[PDB]
C-alpha cells in the first residue's frame, strides 16, 4: 500500500499517525474523525490501507471494521488499548484486520500494517482461487492452521507463514488448498 485513509477522533494521535505515515513514505489520502465517515470514504474512495480507532462517534471503530472489512476493499489496522484488543480478535469473522496496541510509535505500526497486509492478501486469495463459499470458509480454516503449525514448528512470524504458503503453491503449480493440506499432515 501508499495510499492511507486515517480515522481517529484524537488529533494529537491523528496527527502523529499521519507524520508517522509520510515519513515511511506513504501518502495520506483521506482523514475521518469518526466511523460512519470512515465507511464512508473507504467504500467511495478505496484507499489502499485504512488505520482506525477502535473506539469512535458515530459509528464505534469495531463496526465499522467489519463493515469494510466485509467489502474486501482494504488491509485494516484497528488501533486499541490493550485491555479492548479481544474486541478486534472478536471481529476478524467479518474479514481481514489486525490490532495494534496503544500507545505506539513506527517500529510498532509498521510490523501491524505488515500483519493486516497479509491477512488481507489471504482473504483476496481465497475470494479468487476457491470456488465456493462453503470450501472457501473451510479452507480458511485449514490454512489458519498450517500458518499456526509454520509459526509454531518453525519459527515462522504470521506474515511470513502465510507468504511461504503462496509461494510453495505458485511454484508447485498447485492450491493454497493443497499446500496446507500437505503442511498438516507433516507438522500436525
Amino acid at each position: 500500500p501508499r495510499r492511507v485513509l486515517i480515522a481517529e477522533d484524537e488529533a494529537l494521535i491523528r496527527m502523529d499517525l499521519a507524520e508517522m505515515l509520510r515519513e515511511e513514505g506513504y501518502e495520506i489520502v483521506g482523514e475521518a474523525g469518526d466511523g460512519q465517515e470512515a465507511v464512508e470514504l473507504a467504500e467511495l474512495h478505496k484507499p489502499d490501507l485504512v488505520i482506525m480507532d477502535v473506539k469512535m462517534p458515530r459509528r464505534d471503530g469495531i463496526d465499522a471494521a467489519s463493515e469494510i472489512a466485509s467489502k474486501r476493499i482494504a488491509p485494516i489496522v484497528v488501533l486499541t488499548a490493550f485491555s479492548q484488543r479481544d474486541l478486534v480478535e472478536r471481529a476478524r469473522d467479518a474479514g481481514a484486520m489486525a490490532y495494534l496496541v496503544k500507545p505506539f510509535s513506527i517500529s510498532d505500526l509498521i510490523p501491524a500494517i505488515e500483519l493486516a497486509v497479509s491477512r488481507f492478501r489471504e482473504i483476496t486469495a481465497l475470494e479468487g482461487e476457491v470456488a465456493t463459499l462453503s470450501e472457501r470458509l473451510e479452507t480458511r480454516k485449514l490454512v489458519e492452521r498450517a500458518k499456526g503449525l509454520l509459526q509454531t514448528k518453525h519459527g515462522m512470524t504470521e506474515p511470513d507463514a502465510f507468504k511461504w504458503i503462496q509461494r510453495a503453491a505458485m511454484d508447485r503449480r498447485t492450491t493454497m488448498k493443497r499446500v496446507a493440506e500437505v503442511v498438516l499432515e507433516t507438522l500436525g
